[PDB]
């Protein structure tokens, strides 16, 4: 066992809770009855920090920086009619002299104020941001004062402290293209920029409600030995909530687990998710600066009238999803992309989903519940060419079985079927059929 072994299995009727799948050796358990929760944990709120930095210098400037109101850290250059002014103008100095005015403030006792490079970075203790306006004698080219946004790419400062988070949103562009990035320790003059997630947001999904893991480690003296313990699960590494949010089946109960194409599939109730490609842990992108196939997407083509679906099977090309009222059908013929994948509403046939449906090849078999007795019927492709129907295969026998169907079994090489049902736990039905050309030659029960 492991954490949470005694509690992800709180239930009093496993046959409806727990549903089971197999990918390689690991072992995904999911139970209906708990629900998804998100992390307590958030990232730190926009911060006070702030930094001012110079860029051009100019001649004869009064250079002021407003700090929350009331005037400190102030300088002038001279007239540069003498040929000394030329030293008053560099960045350097003028950071350096800035720096000095702004520590002799008699305020000056509440900020820690450093100084790195061309770089003034302002600290608040405990307290709200600094607000600070820093006029100059140009718009905005002699002194830039940024907390945590930017309006473009060229104004970042060229030094900066490690971990620094910023905010990149250019006007006049679409809200998909802004990102944060992060301030990290490098060497030359030029710092270098990174991708982060956004400042007072969730982390992540909490292991204690997500589905657990069981897997076969090794054999020891010819007996496995089997673990069970939390999925490692991804966490969400970039972008804000708008441009990687949380998948909607937070705050709601799985319904089943399931795959297509190599993408894990967690479906619960109306949302259904695709995980990345080959890798079943993650839902985020790993890059929002841009979009690629192999992304995480999502599906809510279902219609909302359909409550939770139950089961999922392939037939003919397409991956069909089956629901209480209603299925569905995904298509497969072109690779699923956020913009090409969608749920198809096709047929509106009553289905029980207390079992398992199977499938016979090119037929997939579902049972049906109706008073003291149950139909089986077959669910294939009619002669419309991409037209599928369902038709009953117990016409002639359908009071022979008793009470409702618990369980089911095929075996494609015999073209044999199982049932079983709760009336009688010792009386199993066995379904023969053959196919010859287009009929149906033998439909046997016994």
């Amino acid at each position: 066992e492991t954490e949470g072994a005694a509690s992800y299995f709180n239930s009093n009727n496993p046959r409806v809770d727990y549903k089971f799948f197999t990918v390689g050796d690991t072992t995904f358990v999911v139970n209906r009855t708990k629900i998804v929760r998100a992390r307590a944990d958030k990232t730190p709120a926009v911060g006070g920090t702030a930094l001012v930095f110079s860029a051009y210098g100019q001649y004869g400037t009064n250079y002021q920086i407003i700090i929350n109101g009331v005037k400190a850290a102030e300088y002038k250059t001279a007239s540069g009619g003498s040929a000394s002014d030329v030293e008053t103008i560099r960045t350097e100095v003028i950071a350096e002299q800035l720096y000095t005015n702004l520590l002799t403030w008699a305020g000056a006792s509440d900020y820690s104020i450093s100084r790195m490079g061309t770089t003034i970075v302002i600290s608040s203790l405990s307290g709200a941001s600094f607000t600070v306006d820093t006029e100059d004698g140009s718009k905005g080219k002699d002194l830039v004062a940024i907390q945590y946004k930017v309006t473009s790419t060229d104004l970042l400062p060229s030094k900066a402290p490690v971990g620094y988070l910023v905010q990149v949103w250019p006007t006049g562009s679409k809200p998909e293209s802004r990102y944060w990035l992060k301030a990290e320790a490098a060497d030359g003059n030029l710092v270098t920029w990174q991708e982060t997630l956004g400042a007072d947001e969730v982390l992540g999904f909490d292991g204690s409600t997500m589905p657990y893991i069981i897997e076969r480690t090794n054999i020891v003296g010819g007996i496995a030995q089997f673990t069970i313990k939390q999925g490692y699960w991804d966490d969400r590494a970039v972008g804000d909530e708008l441009t990687n949010p949380m998948p909607s089946f937070v705050d709601q109960s799985l319904s089943d687990i399931f795959m297509v194409q190599n993408r894990l599939c967690l479906a619960a109730g109306e949302s259904c998710i695709m995980s990345r490609t080959s890798y079943f842990f993650q839902f985020f992108r790993q890059t929002v600066l841009s979009a690629v196939d192999t992304d995480p997407i999502d599906v809510f083509a279902d219609a909302s009238e359909v409550y939770a679906l139950k089961h999922a099977k392939v037939l003919d090309g397409d991956t069909v999803l089956f629901s209480d009222n209603a299925q569905f059908i995904l298509p497969g013929d072109k690779p699923l992309t956020k913009a090409t994948a969608l749920l198809r509403p096709t047929t509106t046939f009553e289905v029980d989903t207390n079992v398992a449906p199977v499938v016979t090849g090119e037929a997939v078999m579902f049972a049906t519940k109706d008073g003291a007795y149950s139909n089986i019927r077959e669910f294939y492709t009619d002669s419309y060419s991409d037209t599928k129907k369902a038709q009953p295969v117990t016409s002639h026998v359908n009071k022979l079985i008793r009470g409702g169907i618990y369980h089911m079994a095929s075996s494609t090489n015999f073209n044999r079927l199982f049932a079983l049902s709760e009336d009688n736990r010792s009386r199993v039905f066995v379904y023969d059929w053959l196919w010859q050309g287009t009929d149906k030659v033998q439909s046997a029960w016994h």
